[PDB]
């Protein structure tokens, strides 16, 4: 149901917007979150949903935000606030000055220097799981390739069994796009459940993996906590199985459906890194946010304290102000503005292995898969939350027109 209408909030802001459920979400996840750039539409509004909050509808104001961490405290970021509440990952529950020691510690382990390691296998990886593929003429996307490829080479990185995998997946999405079965804190507690016993094993016996490295790792010079350590990972594991599982598939759906943008990039194999970051702006997926920690006008509006307001990603990328015909994808596009990976201090550390992914998937399938469509009469379903994704993607090709390399 809709929240009260608090009393500070005035009701020509009311727009009634559900990040969990966006009522125009059959036309495309991110063609939901556009309506709230529609012409009849403030830069900030008030959703009574998810109990209450803000949105910031536009780059502009979204960038401002996130540069502003002293009214607009990433201390409790998710919506809806029990979520927020709960939330106390590091470094992304915690504002400068505290988060910025914790920066170089998670670099460490998903940093430039670790794609640097993990390249060779990236790349077999990629190149195994798409040749298995290629002859069947037919996937199902999101499990055959988007899940396992990124997900495997995180439990690699992370020294974790594949056999989790399932049990690691489900809880994560559940903090993310909740089915209703657990609540954020308790998914959130139950990977704090899994983690606790490893990392005091890795602790007392440290390995090369990134949870040891986390675990024994120091901060400022100090030694990291087990608590702050098991915060830490919390995080890894998001990032390493609910970010680039999701966005791989949008951007596959996206090319599925046209060949003149495959085109392009089987033609111009060189241009994929351009494309990728083009993706990234219309193909966005994260749903941030921040809570006011003062009584504060933005932008003519009265912010109050407690208030959370919610920023996401998808409406600096699709923000007509920034980036002209925003719906339409140009890997020629001049001036590519998104904040995909974040804005401000807490820029995306795992930004480099993400990209590194991604490209590397584009090159490696066109390179064996140049043609293939959406299976026919197949409607692909998204889901919208903290990280949209996408249900299903049932793709089909011509083997005849494959060539294993
Ligand atoms: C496993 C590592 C990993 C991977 C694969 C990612 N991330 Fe990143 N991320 C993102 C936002 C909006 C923010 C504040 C972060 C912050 C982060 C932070 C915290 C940075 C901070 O708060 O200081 C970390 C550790 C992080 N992200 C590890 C991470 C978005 C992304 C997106 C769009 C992708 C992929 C398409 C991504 N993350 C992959
Ligand atoms: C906001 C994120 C994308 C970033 C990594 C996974 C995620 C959902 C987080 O909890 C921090
Ligand atoms: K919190």
């Amino acid at each position: 149901n809709l929240a009260p209408l608090p009393p500070h909030v005035p009701e020509h802001l009311v727009f009634d917007f559900d990040m969990y459920n966006p009522s125009n979400l059959s036309a495309g996840v991110q063609e939901a979150w556009a309506v709230l750039q529609e012409s009849n539409v403030p830069d900030l509004v008030w959703t009574r949903c998810n109990g209450g909050h803000w949105i910031a509808t536009r780059g502009q104001l979204i960038r401002e935000a996130y540069e502003d961490y002293r009214h607009f405290s990433s201390e409790c970021p998710f919506i809806p606030r029990e979520a927020g509440e709960a939330y106390d990952f590091i470094p992304t529950s915690m504002d400068p000055p505290e988060q910025r020691q914790f920066r170089a510690l998670a670099n460490q382990v998903v940093g430039m220097p670790v794609v640097d390691k993990l390249e060779n296998r990236i790349q077999e990886l990629a190149c195994s799981l798409i040749e298995s593929l290629r002859p069947q003429g037919q996937c199902n996307f999101t499990e055959d390739y988007a899940e396992p490829f990124p997900i495997r080479i995180f439990m690699l990185l992370a020294g974790l069994p594949e056999e989790d995998i399932p049990h690691l997946k489900y809880l994560t999405d559940q903090m993310t796009r909740p089915d209703g079965s657990m609540t954020f804190a308790e998914a959130k507690e139950a990977l704090y459940d899994y983690l606790i016993p490893i990392i005091e094993q890795r602790r007392q016996k440290p390995g090369t993996d990134a949870i040891s490295i986390v675990a024994n790792g120091q901060v400022n010079g100090r030694p990291i906590t087990s608590d702050e350590a098991k915060r830490m990972c919390g995080l890894l594991l998001v990032g390493g199985l609910d970010t680039v599982v999701n966005f791989l598939s949008f951007s596959m759906e996206f090319l599925a459906k046209s060949p003149e943008h495959r085109q392009e990039l089987i033609e111009r194999p060189e241009r994929i890194p351009a494309a990728c970051e083009e993706l990234l702006r219309r193909f966005s997926l994260v749903a941030d946010g921040r809570i006011l920690t003062s009584d504060y006008e933005f932008h003519g509006v009265q912010l109050k304290k407690g208030d959370q307001i919610l920023l996401p990603q998808m409406l600096s990328g699709l923000d007509e102000r920034e980036n002209a015909c925003p719906m339409h994808v140009d890997f020629s596009r001049q001036k590519v503005s998104h904040t995909t990976f974040g804005h401000g201090s807490h820029l995306c550390l795992g930004q480099h292995l993400a990209r590194r992914e991604i490209i590397v998937t584009l090159k490696e399938w066109l390179t064996r898969i140049p043609d293939f469509s959406i299976a026919p009469g197949a409607q692909i379903q998204h889901k919208s939350g903290i990280v949209s994704g996408v249900q299903a993607l049932p793709l089909v090709w011509d083997p005849a027109t494959t060539k294993a390399v």
